[PDB]
């Protein structure tokens, strides 16, 4: 089908809007799939640590993986903090050389409230530059953030 | 349901011809599959892996991994892969198996002469010369699985029997 990655702060939404998007397309009879920390770091790219290098190869690795599960004809939505610019470009290239459809999704609350929300007692990123949608986790709701998503798959023929 | 259906074999043993017409068939049973091949994993995601062993090794890892997550999204995942070590395609099924995930080791089995007979892609015959070097059968090892769930072996049996063998299998094992 596609992929919709999501990016944004650490507690700004990401897991929270997967998981609700992913509920809402299950039941609509959408195949999808969530790659996500949980599924990725212990498993493909457990051979990888903390340097530029890897982390720049953990996310080309990921992007792959999105594609093969969009050229399968699922929705993959990817749930990573995905900071820097020039990945996110790269995960975007590696789909749209293959005419397969992708989003950058923005998951956008400010850091105050991200820090605020501390959802994990956790508590640079460089914001998206021109994301196919931005949902603003901060002024609505995940049910309202999810029928974003959705409306943007529809335009585009995924729903 | 999701499961892997893991085939190994020499160059020109089949798994090409045997993965299509299994994910046809399963396709037209309206059984969700996806192959995992040569053309969309060594240009993709393993395009920075060559033929040395120890990359061989990661070649394999790595689809073992994906395999995985295919087949936790419920697909019936089919990966197409020489797969010459037997170390690596245990590490395959365990990783599976930690995940509680059917895993299902097919052997697609026909003699390195048929192999060589067939010369699909015209490789054996550049291998023979040291045109190429480290080809699998001739200038590197396949180790032969000793435990497959499935032995197919294409020399006796057409590519429909081997896609019905499999089919049974995945009956048996309550899969479809
Ligand atoms: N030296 C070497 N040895 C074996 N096969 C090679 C080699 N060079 C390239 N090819 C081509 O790549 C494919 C095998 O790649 P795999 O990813 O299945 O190998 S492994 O699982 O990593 O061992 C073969 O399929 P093909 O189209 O008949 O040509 C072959
Ligand atoms: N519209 C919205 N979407 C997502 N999460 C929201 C939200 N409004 C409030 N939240 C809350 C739910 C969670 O407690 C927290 C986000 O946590 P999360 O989804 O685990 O973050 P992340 O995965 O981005 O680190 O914010
Ligand atoms: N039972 C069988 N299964 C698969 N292929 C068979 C077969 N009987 C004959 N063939 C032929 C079809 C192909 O020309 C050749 C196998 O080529 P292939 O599928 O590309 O091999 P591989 O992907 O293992 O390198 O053998």
């Amino acid at each position: 089908g596609c992929t919709v990655w999501l990016t944004g702060l650490s507690g700004a939404g990401k897991t929270t809007v997967s998981m609700a998007l992913e509920e809402y397309l299950v039941c609509h009879g959408i195949p999808c799939y969530t790659l996500d920390g949980d599924n990725i770091r212990q498993g493909l790219n457990k051979n990888l640590g903390f340097s530029p290098e890897d982390r720049e190869e953990n996310v080309r690795r990921i992007a792959e993986v999105a594609k093969l599960f969009a050229d399968a004809g699922l929705v993959c939505i990817t749930s990573f903090i995905s900071p820097y610019t020039q990945d996110r470009n790269n995960a975007r290239q590696i789909h749209e050389g293959a005419s397969l459809p992708f989003f950058e999704v923005f998951v956008d609350a400010p850091l105050h409230v991200c820090e605020q929300r501390d959802v994990k007692g956790l508590y640079e990123y460089e914001k998206p530059e021109a994301p196919e949608l931005v949902l603003k986790t901060d002024s609505c709701d995940v049910n309202d953030c999810v029928q974003q998503v959705v409306e943007l798959l529809q335009e585009r023929d995924i729903v």
